[PDB]
């Protein structure tokens, strides 16, 4: 449930964005009318506890947030990272897949350079070569230059 | 069916809340908008039946709560739970059946250490030894220790 | 055609009901847009014989009243009610089944304790025995005792 | 027993009510005379068992009431109305053999369009054209066409 | 003979009791007329043995009273009241029966729950059910209730 | 299709009547969209041919009706007409057979009469008899009443 | 593409015409947003090259016949009418294959005379007598009778 | 794909260009509509990846040119030119056949003569004679030209 | 020896940290004693590079870690802890092994959570059990459960 909510609360912070909100009041409110019954009857209740007009949108996302919290299944999101090989044609799939799995369930897992190596070590011995030549420093430009090379003399 | 609908009455309750409504007879027949067939059904006929503009939004879902509840004491609940055996395979398809079976029905069922007699008789006797050091207090405990223990050194993941 | 239409004008004078209306002639005139043709030419030609600016609303929708009077001309329901017999297994079908066929069509059909009379004799004789001790007073009781008494030591459920 | 036992009472407390009475203990003995041999035997038992010279001529009926007359049960009318098939010698006998089985047992039953559902189902087809044309308003008016239309031209006579 | 003489006393006393009588003198002396033989043969004598002009009817009939009473034997009682079985075609056939035999014979002989333990068990097992629901609190309400619910629906 | 066809531009042309056009150009074009893909098609090149902005919705309309003005037809109804005899199963059959195909394709046909002589003597001579007793004036009323004495002492039912 | 563009460009103006503009200003823009690319692209670098607000609808219509209309081929075009024989199946067939034919590609082609002429020359003889009584003047109007006849007493 | 994503952009942000605006946030989000599910799908994870309101539509553009612009496959349209000899019937297939190719994939590719030398010399020696006299300075022309000898003196036509 | 190096360079630091120095010159200087041949030889020539006084002790280091920088080890260091199951006797083999590679090599690898993942997940399912109940928060702890309780209750090895 909390996966779909983190890319839920994204989106709608982004609708809201782009177009412009005439008081904080408003939009606070209009956050609850897209929400789900469990989470709607906790949203009466808050917005009650709170006696003043409102405190900010921002806040109420955090109160969403700490609702959020699965147990950390560190274990789920080690096996699934183990389950990709190279028998999953080319850097398409893999990429795709990777982000599903990767981007969902992190609290804070793991630092950095381990980030890298956890991914680099998946992909095949030539890709790393290229890529190595020059060296990405986030886990998106490693994906976004084994793409590129492969996509530009294909796709 | 009915189950559901308490649940449906409630949060539609609820966003009618927040917002302002200008007047009751626009709201009364925003709820018909939301209903399914036979209740659609109803709903025309008793519109019809009042003559008046219209009697009030909690008079209208009074006669929805006519329409479906379930009684006190309902056997099919124990009759669900009876079902289960240990041929489910593993920990994972129990544990989420009986979420369902059990957290849709009780008004107050039975007391704590009753409810999880019931949960733990269920589960294989090697589980219940494990669980048992050290004892869980609530069904969410139990369910959640089992699940982890299978889940540790076994597993795969959702998204 | 006449059960649809009379659904049909309950909803249109809903629809009708909750907004404001400036005036009459504009919504005597906006009913007829919705009507289908037979329905609408006999609308035009009712229009053209009164010679007034209108004559109310409901004057017109009385004319369609008049136009499909009763939906039903009690034959087609007693038919449907002799139809079941025992062989249907057990209470459940019956009840679900009866509710269907009752439920549908009546204007006001017979008096109650007749109602409970053509229900009950339907019924096993060793299940009127139970429901005779104690007696309901209504269709819902006499249904919900028979499959009470059935379902406790038996059943299962729906979701 | 009990249908007539009730019209008897009646009879009998009118017939008393239009002339005097000196004093009510020749009064209450006087309906003793009339009845029938295990309601007779009752009786005697029951003037015993008041010591005093009589409880009223009331009390005494009362006890008759008691005695017999219940509700009735309108499985048994129905059952017997349900018998009738058109295989029963042409409108005579039906006419006869209904008039004796509905009218006796109804406190109120049912409404009056639906006695002559019921009435006018059980009829042949043709007899039903006919006395369509022009209809019946009441069940007497159903059964003396049937019954005019046959015996004119058909019949036999009584005395 | 005794059984019978109470009932006659009972009949007698009523048909004189809605009339009316002028004088006491004549009512007493016309009770004497109905009598057989040899208590018309004692009436003749008591007439006699009181020189005044006479001492009230209720004096007379204690004296019949006096005549008839004898002890009773419990166990013809008992032993009628073991005959009845359920092979008496229902209710009716018993209540009447048992009414006879019970009535007839007392002068205080058992208790009231006792009368109703007696009565009760002789019953089918089916029909104490329903008159359980609710209790009677006497043999006339018990053989009321059995009647009317038997009587209601049919016969 | 011709025969819907010409009931299709009524209508239209009654709708778009009540309200109120601001210019020509407009209805003309907003005839097109309603219309079925042929059609839809000629539609089209009829608009291009047409190198002024428009000629009145009225020319248009022109256009359709000479489009399906009738293949040769009335012979087809007579024909399909004659075909019905009383080997059709009773009432229901013919009626429903006769509805098909008499309220396809007249424009204006026969007379009042007419329509009821050819219907009428079609049917069984007995059944003309009770109808006579007392007569339909229209088409619809014979109909009904031949399938009411029918159904009344007969019949089963929809859903 | 040329064939269908002239289509388009009449209908567009129809749209246009039933309804009221405010002003001639915003009417020609609305035109680009209907277009496809590379006519979109001419457009574009077209309303830069009139430094002034606009010069009307008609003369950006025409900067789009101009496109469109290239040489036709006249042989194509002739063939394609040569083609036609009565061995398709009736009126029917020829009458809407002959539209297509000759509705697409003539910029002024023949005079009124000729196009009778050609048309009247195919048809079979039969028609032409009918057809003849009385005379069709334009193109449409000897379709529509040779059409009607057949259509009426059959389609 | 790549190729027409390149339009895809182009054309798009045109039709922004010429109305107006009243902020950044919509302008970019909007973009998103038009695209389809891959594409979609990376710009979803890219809208997260900015935990800022946005950053301008321009930058947004470029995330999609590094997604698809490939280098022209200037091999591949060479050897695609190759391919052709004339084993394809006629001018017909030819000048069809090499508008696609041709068209489809040039920056600024080679000059003016060297498309004409490249044009020409897969051509029969005997087309390029008439050709020559008088020559074509652009391949339109010579296209046309070789088109309507043979066209001219043979042919048949589309619709 | 890139290892020891780092360790060395940290404990030289703290050493100077403690205790006062009077001038840079020196501190810079007094570093090239505790060197080693080639480091010491590479020392000679950076002093004579800088004409001036000395630029800073750090830049020095600085110069130090430029050497060391070796092709990263991580690689091999988790390839290393690949390899062990448990077909490796018991948790002796297991533990000393593991103390090896993991304590040789990290600069700060991962996180605490994440080194008790991969060192648990290695271990036999039952020995987590215990293990678990109660858990342990460093990898000492881990490796101290497992070893204590077959230890406690099992024979060790002569040598």
């Amino acid at each position: 449930d909390s996966h779909k909510l983190k890319n839920f609360i994204s989106e709608i912070m982004l609708n809201m964005s782009m177009i412009s909100w005439p008081n904080d009041a408003s939009r606070i409110v209009y956050c609850r009318r897209h929400l789900l019954n469990p989470a709607a009857q906790w949203a009466n209740d808050f917005v009650q506890e709170q006696g003043i007009l409102e405190i900010t949108f921002d806040t109420f996302i955090q109160g969403l947030y700490q609702h959020f919290y699965k147990p950390p299944d560190i274990n789920k999101i080690f096996n699934a990272i183990t389950q990709l090989s190279e028998a999953k044609l080319g850097i398409e799939r893999l990429n795709q897949r990777f982000r599903k799995i990767w981007d969902r369930m992190p609290p804070d897992f793991m630092t950095e350079k381990a980030a890298i190596m956890t991914y680099t070590r998946l992909l095949t011995k030539e890709t790393y070569n290229i890529v190595r030549m020059h060296k990405p420093e986030t886990l998106k430009d490693a994906m976004e230059e084994a793409y590129q090379t492969t996509a530009l003399t294909e796709r």
